[PDB]
């Protein structure tokens, strides 16, 4: 998160590391045996950090799952990254409680100018880089469409959004995506892809995951 702030522990609680001996992707739990990231994060060898603060230092609430099956959605497009969802199941259910707890799916999409919380621990920097060791989040809003498709002829699919700042300064980055974009309490986005970051008019690209609400759940019901 570039511009953003830093969180205060768990007060994010659905939000997941993706780990492999170092974090590379966010994601968000929406139940205790199921994690909803981005398609583009997949790789074997995940084990999923639930509880986490600071993602070197082990305080307390953590919960270090492996990931059982990591279910990227058949029609992902590597190269326009129409379709970026992936549904990991856990090895072995969490523990819900205060510090650990799953977010809502919606049920209807979200109107341009809806405000939203975004979190991660990828770069803070829209030049060079610089990872934290505690989560940060950023408060930004949906754009329209036509500012979207303006921002990236061509580029963006039905399946897609802008939330955030065109005036740049403040934009999710590398190491963020897979996570979450939660507007009212519901999973809104996926943290997937842009140009740069916090790039003057190059707004963040997120998954639209009420287009993804039935295939989750049937996805869900048969594994
Ligand atoms: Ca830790």
């Amino acid at each position: 998160i570039v511009g953003g702030y830093t969180c205060g522990a768990n007060t994010v609680p659905y939000q997941v590391s993706l780990n492999s001996g170092y974090h590379f992707c966010g994601g968000s739990l929406i139940n205790s045996q199921w994690v909803v990231s981005a398609a583009h994060c997949y790789k074997s060898g995940i084990q999923v950090r639930l509880g986490e603060d600071n993602i070197n230092v082990v305080e307390g609430n953590e919960q270090f799952i492996s990931a059982s099956k990591s279910i990227v959605h058949p029609s992902y497009n590597s190269n326009t990254l129409n379709n970026d969802i992936m549904l990991i199941k856990l090895k072995s259910a969490a523990s819900l409680n205060s510090r650990v707890a799953s977010i809502s799916l919606p049920t209807s999409c979200a109107s341009a100018g809806t405000q939203c919380l975004i979190s991660g621990w990828g770069n803070t920097k829209s030049s060079g880089t610089s990872y934290p060791d505690v989560l940060k989040c950023l408060k930004a809003p949906i754009l329209s469409d036509s500012s979207c498709k303006s921002a990236y002829p061509g580029q963006i699919t039905s399946n897609m959004f802008c939330a955030g700042y065109l005036e740049g300064g403040k934009d999710s980055c590398q190491g963020d995506s897979g996570g979450p974009v939660v507007c009212s309490g519901k999973l809104q986005g996926i943290v997937s892809w842009g140009s740069g970051c916090a790039q003057k008019n190059k707004p963040g690209v997120y998954t639209k995951v009420c287009n993804y609400v039935s295939w989750i759940k049937q996805t869900i019901a048969s594994n």
